């Protein structure tokens, strides 16, 4: 068996553009996941759809990993930008992905962290650094940093505030990324984030989110397809 | 063919009772999810150990169903006791679950709702039904309603206010409860929550929990038994 990517994405939206470029696609449903399997550029690629959030999130990449078995998997799609100079359309690439939500500090773990888990989520670096270079290569504006993943849709001030005061160095918000992070810790299987900014999860993420979530798949995407012809075996 | 039942653990401590209990077992290890085949009492069982955490319950009971295909889901374990009179050892079984740290308000969604979701997910009636019979057949104090799940382990006044707030009829909060809820409902698979308080949720949860923890692992596992016997 040839090399085969794995791509996650929450929304349909956020998997269209690779799933209407895949050939001889085939569609299989395991419980609330999609995945569809295929070639892009004589390349198998095996796209998830998951829905949103962690648990969605965790259902579909146990399922891809079980079904599909890819050997990398990157995340795809949308992304609230927090840190100053992100505008919609910026491609965000995780160095690293942590829960903005999840607190058993009550026991002594560092904030974010969940038992028998580290603290932090470190991205595949091989896939980080091909990421930026393709994004350097297509001229595309690319930061790369930490993710904050949770079950909340940031919109407010005040919200982001909370989150830079425990991870400082947040670069981009959204609700999947650090768990299929996990999901792809426990299974061993290198992991990153590849998302694009659609607002900056403030008191009008919701409307630009609504406006600029086809640029970001848009951007997003087209650094995607750039990595699965490098990515060969 | 003969029916299967699944029951779901976050920790060791919370399995043990039930995992010392089962003959003809066989263990897999799935990713960071435990599951040990066998059978209690002659019922063929599924247990998962799943570790802490939605998304530590969800990729174990995603494996759970995908391996064992389990007629119906039991989670067992501890819980923080928020309703008033719950003391360390009484029963809660949930006739639904909601996440406490769930928020997509922005978009019109309910309070705790995942988008594709139900704002809250139904417990299976029959399920909550046996486990308040056993329960009240045993003289177990129990309590039965909402469940609140996060990946957070209360531990103040404060955190329960805010939570109460939210879900103003919370019973107990737990850990994994409602995102093996999630999982179940995608898969189609009958829940319930039959857990045992550790804690209140308050400013002395932690030293309750490690006092009760092993109370709770108890009187949760000693009603799922109860429960295994009564089920065909
Ligand atoms: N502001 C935001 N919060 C959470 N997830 C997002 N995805 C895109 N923008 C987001
Ligand atoms: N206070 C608490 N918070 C979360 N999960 C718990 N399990 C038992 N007690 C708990
Ligand atoms: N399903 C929502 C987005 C939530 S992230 C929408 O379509 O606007
Ligand atoms: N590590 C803790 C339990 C996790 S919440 C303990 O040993 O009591």
């Amino acid at each position: 068996n040839a090399m085969k990517i794995g791509i996650v994405g929450a929304m349909a939206q956020e998997v269209e553009i690779l799933k209407n470029l895949m050939t001889e696609r085939t569609e299989t449903r395991v419980a609330s996941a999609v995945i569809f399997e295929g070639k892009i550029n004589g390349k198998d690629i095996a796209l998830l759809q998951s829905g949103i959030g962690k648990v969605a999130a965790a259902i579909g990449t146990t399922a891809l990993l079980q079904l599909a078995k890819p050997d990398c998997v990157i995340n795809t799609g949308s992304a609230g930008g927090v840190a100053k100079g992100l505008k919609v359309g910026d491609i965000v690439i995780s160095d690293e992905t942590r829960y903005h939500d999840a607190d058993v500090t009550a026991f002594g773990y560092e904030k974010g962290q969940l038992p028998a888990n580290p603290a932090a989520f470190l991205s595949d670096k091989k896939l980080a650094d091909l990421a930026q270079e393709m994004a350097e290569k297509q001229g595309q504006s690319v930061k790369r940093g930490l993710i904050c993943s949770g079950d909340s849709f940031i919109n407010s001030e005040d919200k982001i505030a909370q989150i830079q005061a425990d991870f400082p160095n947040v670069m981009g918000v959204e609700m999947e990324a650090t768990a299929i992070a996990q999901v792809c810790y426990a299974f061993n299987v290198p992991f990153v984030v590849v998302r694009a900014i659609s607002d900056g999860g403030d008191g009008k993420a919701s409307i630009s989110f609504e406006e600029f979530l086809p640029l970001a798949a848009k951007q997003s995407s087209a650094l995607v397809l750039e990595m699965i012809d490098r990515l060969s075996s």
